[PDB]
């Protein structure tokens, strides 16, 4: 459903997503799609807002992610959803 060359594609993360991103990872002008995601994705575990216990879901209505996403939870399978909500929060250059 979504090609493998997306996540090669270059993007500039807004303020809000850069703060979440440099808790996790260096600094950067400008990040492939494939650090965006590995970057969330880890701050995510590192965070626990997924528990691999919990059916796949994410919980972040009390975290600054539930901020950025604009909603309480989510499931780390639905991945349409996850880039529609990731690219309300960048600039592809
Ligand atoms: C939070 C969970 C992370 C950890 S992880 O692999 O990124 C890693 C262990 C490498 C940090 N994660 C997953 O667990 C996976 C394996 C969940 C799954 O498909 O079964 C993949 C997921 C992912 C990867 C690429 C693109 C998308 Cl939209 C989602 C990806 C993910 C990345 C960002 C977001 Cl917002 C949601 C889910």
């Amino acid at each position: 459903q979504i090609p493998a060359s997306e996540q090669e594609t270059l993007v500039r993360p807004k303020p809000l997503l850069l703060k979440l991103l440099k808790s996790v990872g260096a600094q950067k002008d400008t990040y492939t799609m494939k650090e965006v995601l590995f970057y969330l994705g880890q701050y995510i575990m590192t965070k626990r807002l997924y528990d691999e216990k919990q059916q796949h879901i994410v919980y972040c209505s009390n975290d600054l992610l539930g901020d950025l996403f604009g909603v309480p939870s989510f499931s780390v399978k639905e991945h349409r959803k996850i880039y529609t909500m990731i690219y309300r929060n960048l600039v592809v250059v």
